[PDB]
């Protein structure tokens, strides 16, 4: 589901690191207790990946979206905020918008790393791809095409997770010349 | 038009240059001469840019799809070589990819850098985003999703220049978990 690189200074501030940009990126569309991302994070000590969840929650990065008890004690299940991600998109100047870009693209480019830490790969077959396509739009066409886009993505973020599925991430970039 | 960051391992290294990057995404889904796109880099010398052209085409990243007589002399009209950009994806390694990676988020950061050269921004009524969605799909149902998404994308890349309208440029990304 489409979330947008917040603006908010503050959560563009703890985006700056690593494991932080890991946790909010994989609670993409989809909402994990802090078990299941530990679990996804093989690499990341349990203590520590616990810790940032905590750290994400109190800033509203993240928001609980349920918890029962497991074993005699409470277990929250979390997703993105992304009431958070849409505030303060107006008062955004230079500064703020490079930050946000830098945040941006460090946070994809440690996603392919994790994909080159694979034993075997194979880009093509493996579905990676970096695209860019030309579009005339006046601004209200591009709010039109803004919105048929999240049409036409709709069904596929359907798709529940199953055996023959993998799960992917569209990061998409529009700037006008 | 959708066109896929280069796996040639000569074309890869010529876009490291940054008017070399300006140059091909200047030109995605349309044919310029060289004096229309000196008209639209005002701050790099004529003389350079003409050689970089120059460069590009001889590397086979442009090719020429007009050639006519104006004002006694002989005038090429350019576009992007797709056919070139095509070629030797299936050979990409993890050096390569890395490399691709950030030769393609360096243009697109040179085109963000460009857009803040502007007096008055305004990103979010400029049309500034950068967002990610997630989605679960088998390699077979991301095949079909990426012929769907350029079939999204053909009746706007079908849109001609015109007083309303700004050409923007889509980059995308997609990477699995």
């Amino acid at each position: 589901t489409t979330g947008q690189m917040p603006a908010t200074s503050s959560l563009v501030d703890l985006l700056h690191h690593p494991l932080r940009w890991r946790i909010t990126q994989l609670l993409i569309g989809r909402s994990l207790t802090t078990r299941e991302l530990a679990e996804l994070l093989p690499d990341v000590a349990t203590t520590t990946l616990y810790r940032q969840v905590g750290i994400l929650v109190k800033a509203g990065v993240l928001m609980v979206t349920a918890e029962h008890q497991v074993r005699g004690a409470v277990e929250r299940t979390y997703t993105l905020n992304t009431q958070a991600g849409d505030a303060d998109h107006d008062g955004v100047d230079a500064d703020r918008l490079r930050t946000m870009f830098t945040v941006f693209v460090a946070g994809v480019g440690g996603h392919l790393d994790q994909y080159l830490e694979r034993e075997q790969i194979d880009p093509l077959a493996d579905g990676i791809a970096f695209r860019q396509t030309a579009l005339n739009l006046s601004d209200e066409e591009l709010a039109e095409f803004l919105t048929a886009f999240g049409e036409f993505l709709a069904p596929y973020v359907a798709h529940s997770p199953a055996p023959d599925r993998t799960r992917r991430v569209l990061s998409t970039i529009l700037i006008p010349d």
